[PDB]
């Protein structure tokens, strides 16, 4: 409106711990909601069982494969187990071609398997017929460890024919059009437990998973008994929360500004992943294009004139917004990424190119933290200990990449979290390593 100033402008990105904590307890509530029978089918948090227990008591040693499927790239890896436990991994990364983001879901895995079995002729691993875990980053609704149906594509991918279909049977199906090889596929996971079964694997207290990258989301250990979708009381299971859809009901109405709005209206899932749009790198870039543009609309920045590049959207990449947050204070980075987008900025111009992506990160960082919070506070309800100390395991490309991301969101999740002693652990490979972990524990148990 009237007197617009840059410091008003960005200001209106801040949440106060009040705020935090008012988001926090909604999301608890969601939690609760996605997690009983009663309210599953209309929770916006959708708590999936993922049928991975805390129960197994052995493993075994061996040679195991790991597929690991996101929105645009993907990886194979070959994890070789031996003996106290020996673990040496290999892979390869592979990008999905585009008669395929377009195409259909068999298109999708037919390219897969090719590269599947390119990778295991390279590495001689043709003769063996071995197991498979598959890490898939997208909502599933698991019958069991190794079958489940995709419920929908989330951060704009897709493929037709693939929603409401078995993504196990898919890539089963694609193995075998190629006949030129067999191959037991032991597992599905969300890359939040497979990132969380990689840290636990170092650290057993690790019982929370999470990615902070094109997405948001996390998985925890929770009680059997609160798991209504699974009979059984005993031990714990892992819970993939799927909160990026937190918000879906309205929970966060009051806290989204115009520019959440905007992005949600364009973007190829209105009204879905709102708790994720406020956070993930998918999003992230595109936040500050539209604040940026706000800025100039009311002449404050670029003395009002914005370039092509800038009023195109997806032009304002995440990985611009890590790199002004990484300047030293002499303006390299920042001019390094305006001028490049056909802008000819004042050392001002960057200084508030800067705080502007300051104002939308930090907001990202304090969101997330108390979705964690909430997470974390959870389960010390179900802790006798006055002190819990619980392992966090991170992966994804904001939490790791970013400049000041990771400690805003340290603090803020701590400041949440009293009588609970947290530990971080940023992953390293660990959705392609955890799917293979637990392929391990999967085959001994079935013997
Ligand atoms: C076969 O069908 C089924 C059914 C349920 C099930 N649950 C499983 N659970 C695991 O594999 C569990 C899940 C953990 C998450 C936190 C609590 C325990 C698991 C336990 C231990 C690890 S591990 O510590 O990473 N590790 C893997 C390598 N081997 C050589 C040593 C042990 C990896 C996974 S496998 C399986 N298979
Ligand atoms: O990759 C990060 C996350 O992205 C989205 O939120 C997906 O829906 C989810 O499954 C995943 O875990
Ligand atoms: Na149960």
């Amino acid at each position: 409106g009237p007197g617009s100033m840059v410091e008003q402008i960005l200001a209106e990105f801040q949440l106060q711990e009040e705020d935090l904590k008012k988001v926090m307890r909604r999301m608890q509530k969601e939690m609760d909601r996605g997690l009983r029978l009663e309210t599953h089918e209309e929770a916006s948090v959708k708590m999936l069982p993922t049928y991975v227990r805390s129960t197994p008591e052995g493993s075994e040693v061996g040679d195991f494969l790991s597929l690991d499927l996101g929105g645009t790239n993907f990886r194979v890896m070959l994890v070789k187990v031996g003996e106290q436990w020996s673990v040496k991994t290999k892979h390869q990364m592979y990008s999905i071609p585009e008669d395929a983001m377009t195409g259909t879901a068999e298109m999708l895995f037919d390219y897969i398997s090719e590269c599947i079995s390119d990778f295991l002729d390279k590495h001689q691993m043709k003769h063996k017929k071995l197991p498979l875990g598959f890490t898939f980053s997208f909502p599933v609704r698991h019958e069991d460890i190794d079958k489940g149906i995709l419920l929908n594509w989330t951060k704009g991918f897709k493929a037709s024919g693939a929603e409401g279909n078995n993504v196990v049977g898919l890539l089963r199906d694609a193995i075998k059009r190629r006949g030129d090889f067999e191959m037991d596929v032991v597992a599905m996971v969300n890359d939040t437990v497979a990132t969380m079964i990689s840290c636990y694997y170092e650290d057993h207290q690790c019982e929370v998973g999470m990615i902070v990258g094109t997405g948001c989301n996390a998985c925890y250990m929770e009680e059997m008994q609160n798991v209504e979708l699974v009979e059984g009381d005993e031990g714990r299971m892992c819970v993939n929360t799927e909160w990026g859809a937190f918000g879906d009901s309205g929970e966060l109405d009051e806290f989204l500004l115009e520019y959440d709005r905007l992005v949600d209206e364009s973007s190829a899932n209105p009204g879905q992943q709102l708790y994720e749009k406020l956070i993930g790198g998918k999003y992230m870039g595109e936040l500050v294009r539209l604040v940026l543009l706000r800025l100039v609309d009311e002449n404050l920045l670029f003395h009002g004139e914005a370039s092509e590049q800038l009023r195109t959207r997806g032009a304002f990449e995440t990985r611009f917004v890590s790199q002004v947050e990484s300047d030293t204070g002499d303006r390299k980075q920042i001019y390094n990424i305006l001028s490049t987008l056909g802008l000819r900025p004042s050392t001002t111009d960057c200084d508030i190119v800067r705080r502007a992506c300051e104002s939308v990160s930090t907001r990202a960082a304090h969101m997330c933290s108390a979705g964690l919070a909430g997470v974390i506070n959870r389960m010390r309800e179900s802790r006798s200990e006055d002190v819990m100390r619980i392992t966090v395991g991170v992966d994804g490309s904001v939490y790791k990449l970013h400049p000041s991301f990771k400690e805003r969101f340290h603090a803020s999740v701590r400041r949440l979290t009293p009588s609970c002693e947290i530990t971080f652990i940023e992953s390293e490979e660990g959705s392609g390593r955890g799917a293979a972990l637990v392929s391990a524990v999967a085959c001994k148990k079935a013997c």
